[PDB]
């Protein structure tokens, strides 16, 4: 029994939300309603939940009801069936149990730990060091290069090699992944998720999730591409692999959930996410280090201190850095990359803050509202990395601190990611000063909001040290 | 008290499920609320029943307040009143029970059991086998030839003769058929339906005019000081008697609804089945092999089968079980309607709510088969290997309304099927890609088009 604007007839609420900056109605609605409201798009149910309270509740407390994700229609058009969800939409079930262990397990497996996957990070992490020092003086936007950077990352654990910066094919995917992701949001996606206007309505079944479509097609190049070459004999070295080698060992049922409709999906899956993620928080990191060259002095000290200026960053030096490691998390907290996260489902009736969800009812965790609830944080709305040190200064992780969520389904690259951060980041500011362009206006903290936010155009100077 | 979808005042929720593809919505529905959920397509209420438990417990345990069937306001158009509602669409009471009653007698009377029918469809089955071969190597569809036979089978107990597979009319009324099942689905039906407000049911109409003019030669040839033939002729008989009771349902404007109910059904049926039969033939030849082998066994590779031989053929009977409920025709089978207030599942359902069965969600019920979505023959089959017919067997449905052409199905299915396999060996043509096991959604849903290879044995 959660408030809510009550919505005009046919369309539901469909037009009172603006989908192309969605964080700001939803913030206007919780300012009406507050913290627990409900909107009903078209027929579906919806119940978003603001402030760390109402989120922990229904992901933790009451995760065992809430680990499901809604269906999502639109995505016939992208290959999505029962015997083939990938993880990230894939419905709370054994399909989804056997991919999310295996992707968990195989990444680690990969080594995904220490000495391996750490240096394989820190090889990368050198490429782009020369990239950004290859633009001496001239300032520049980072935002291209941080992102083949990473996306080498993932591709390595995927695909089982880098790409060269300047490969088209490499460039080409890098694209279409940052169109298909502005596609996950915006008004149409939402009307044909609603209205069945989309079966055997090409013109418009057809535009939306054109570069998603667009982006799969030059992987199922790149899988068949590398599926040519797989030799059985040889242990697995990348995800691809491990997957094919499971879709042998599970040659017995055709029930197993490995197959080849879902080796695209969930190495799709997987490439995507550590594509578009960690990079765009890179941004903000680097963002924020010309925003306040007052922290990234301090930063850039502790590095010399335990890391020195000529030595590559080891995961083994984060537990000797407090305040790297508390810039950076506050780069993460105040980067609010995913905003209102991923849309979960209920499985059963539950209730939060008071009110009663039914079963059904789409959930819309904001994780902006806990990343930033004012009864948790000093300074919610500005860059304050001491939110993570104590008195003494040693770095302490607050539990509002959930920029990958919570549950069952909590972010499975959080591993990756810290790792990739926390080397990208520090191997970047041991070899390299950043700073606004000399004679340009102060860059914009405000980030552009297309599902997930990326911080606003800037360009900035990189000068070694 | 079911869950379910918000209900909007404008057209309630008549505007967003996909009507071209409802079978998929409704599971993606039952997905989101779960096997009982509830939508309010427009003014009208309704209540979907997903899995065994829910529809055994409407359709059988209240049975006697769901054998009603909502109004559909759209059949004005065909010619259907209170007068005149055949038995398909008849709600429940005297006129439906006058009309069901006589429909399964009569047919039974016209043979339906032993000896008559029973060879009257070996005989087609033959006209059949040879049409097949007529075709040696070229790979082909086999749609329409099984469509043709069985229609034959059908027009034998109603018409009172059958159609040569090259005759216009005949043709003429099989695409009619296919074209009006067609119509029966749609987003602008359930609109205009659930809206009464025009050139709407184009192909059901031009289909029930062929067969109109079909009935005006039959009465010219029926010799009432015989006794009746078929069952038009036996409506007819009933007619004359019924002449001065307005109370009666053997009516001219009636008799056309009936035959049509009737006609039409055994038409575009049995005949689906047998092209989902063949099909998963050519895609699990193991098994068509096994069955070929029970064949040989008790019926030979000779003489022409007859239903005392399925007794005796506990693969052959499994397989063909199989087929029907992996076949999965009528998925959303044929809307009910609560009669009074019941409760199905926990939930309360009110007086006046149109049901849906859901009997793909029974067929195929997670709770109930081995491997649901898999062709598994064993599915009929105990440790012994004798068959044995499970309770979520249901693609006739259940209750007072359950499918009333059951048993000419059982017979029409086990004699093409066994005498086709019989003499002869289905493939998938040679070069060509494996065929896929889904199927099209019309109502009704057939096997997506498909070649196969028939050579003798
Ligand atoms: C700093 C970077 C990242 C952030 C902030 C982020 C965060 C999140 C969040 C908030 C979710 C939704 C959780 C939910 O449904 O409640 C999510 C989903 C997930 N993330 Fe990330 N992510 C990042 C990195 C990555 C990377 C690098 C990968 C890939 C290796 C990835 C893999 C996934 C997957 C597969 C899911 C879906 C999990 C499931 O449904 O079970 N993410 N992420
Ligand atoms: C492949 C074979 C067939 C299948 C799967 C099938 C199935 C069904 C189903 C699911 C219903 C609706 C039951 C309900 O009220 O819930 C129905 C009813 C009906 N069927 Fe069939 N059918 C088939 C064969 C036939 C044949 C061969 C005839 C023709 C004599 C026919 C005549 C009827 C009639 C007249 C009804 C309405 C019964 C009533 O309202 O009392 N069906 N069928
Ligand atoms: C494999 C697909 C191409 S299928 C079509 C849509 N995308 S996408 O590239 O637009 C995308 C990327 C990231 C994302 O959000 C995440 C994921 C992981 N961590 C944090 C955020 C959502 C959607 C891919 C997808 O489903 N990925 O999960
Ligand atoms: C008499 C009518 C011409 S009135 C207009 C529509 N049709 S039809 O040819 O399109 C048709 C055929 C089969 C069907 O479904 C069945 C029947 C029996 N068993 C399982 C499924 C539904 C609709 C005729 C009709 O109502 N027949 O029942
Ligand atoms: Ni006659």
């Amino acid at each position: 029994l959660p408030p809510g604007p009550l919505p005009l007839p046919g369309l539901g609420n469909l037009l009172h939300v603006d989908f192309q900056n969605t964080p700001y109605c939803f913030d206007q609605l919780r300012r009406r309603f507050g913290d627990v409201f409900s909107l009903q798009l078209a027929w579906t149910p919806v119940v978003v939940l603001n402030g760390l309270a109402a989120v922990r509740e229904a992901l933790v407390t009451h995760g065992e009801d809430t680990a499901d994700r809604p269906p999502v229609p639109i995505t016939q058009i992208l290959g999505f069936g029962p015997r083939s969800q990938g993880v990230f939409l894939a419905r709370y079930g054994p399909a989804w149990r056997e991919q999310r262990r295996f992707s968990v397990s195989t990444l680690r497996n990969l080594g995904l730990g220490k000495k391996s996957l750490e240096q394989w990070v820190t090889e990368e992490a050198a490429c782009l060091c020369a990239a950004f020092a290859n633009h001496s003086g001239r300032p520049f936007r980072p935002n291209g290069l941080l992102d083949k950077a990473v996306s080498n990352v993932i591709a390595s654990l995927t695909c089982g090699r880098r790409f060269e910066y300047d490969d088209p094919r490499f460039l080409r995917l890098l694209d279409l992944a940052q169109e298909g992701l502005k596609e996950e949001s915006g008004f149409l996606r939402e009307v044909l998720n609603a209205v069945p206007v989309l079966l055997h309505i090409p013109a418009l079944a057809g535009k939306v999730l054109r570069f998603q479509k667009a982006f799969l097609t030059q992987l199922d190049e790149l899988l068949t591409e590398h599926r040519m070459t797989w030799d059985p004999a040889q242990p697995p070295r990348d995800l691809t692999e491990a997957f094919l080698a499971e879709m042998e060992k599970a040659k017995g049922n055709p029930e197993s959930s490995f197959n080849d409709e879902n080796l695209r999906i969930v190495v799709a899956d997987l490439f995507s996410a550590g594509m578009v993620t960690t990079s765009t928080t890179l941004a903000w990191g680097l963002l924020l280090m010309i925003l306040h060259p007052d922290v990234q002095r301090r930063v850039q000290q502790e590095i010399d201190d335990v890391i020195g200026q000529v030595r590559r960053p080891e995961m083994g030096d984060q537990a000797h850095m407090p305040y790297t490691t508390a810039v950076i998390h506050e780069v993460q907290r105040f980067g609010d990359i995913v905003p209102l996260g991923v849309t979960h489902m209920t499985s059963r009736d539950i209730e939060v803050q008071g009110f009663r969800i039914p079963k059904g009812t789409t959930l819309i965790t904001n994780l902006s509202s806990v990343l930033k609830d004012e009864a948790v944080w000093e300074k919610p709305f500005r860059f304050h990395p001491e939110h993570f040190l104590d008195a003494q200064g040693h770095f302490v992780k607050p539990e509002a601190f959930l920029p990958f969520s919570a549950g069952r389904r909590a972010c499975l690259g959080e591993p990756l990611a810290r790792m990739e951060l926390f080397l990208f980041f520090t191997s970047l500011l041991q070899h390299f000063s950043f700073s606004v362009p000399t004679g340009q206006p102060r860059p914009s903290h405000h980030g552009v909001f297309a599902f997930l936010v990326s911080p606003s155009p800037y360009e900035l100077c990189a000068v070694p040290r």
